[PDB]
């Protein structure tokens, strides 16, 4: 049975450790975009974002899409790291 096979996988390796790699990378990335790319805040006031093992950082996250007007929401990930890219590169391209 499939998900029978999908508890003995998840046996075999635990993918939470590595899930939470993953969202500190994509932290990371997300703080050096905005400190130096996207540039919106002071770099006094980047804090929250730089605080990345914070549990309270999808929050601090949420603000900052609405803070450079992000059209999608934090739940679009994918979709918000690309628009995102796009900012930076508009706001890259002319010094
Ligand atoms: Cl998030």
């Amino acid at each position: 049975n499939a998900f029978r096979r999908k508890l003995t996988a998840l046996d075999y390796h635990n993918p939470a450790g590595f899930n939470c790699k993953d969202e500190t990378e994509f932290r990371n990335f997300i703080v050096w975009l905005e400190d130096q790319k996207i540039r919106h805040y002071k770099i006094e006031d980047r804090g929250n974002l730089r605080n990345i093992h914070s549990s309270d950082w999808p929050k601090f996250f949420e603000k900052y899409l609405r803070d450079v007007n992000c059209p999608f929401k934090i739940q679009d990930r994918q979709e918000a790291i690309d628009w995102l890219l796009g900012l930076a590169v508009r706001l890259e391209y002319g010094d």
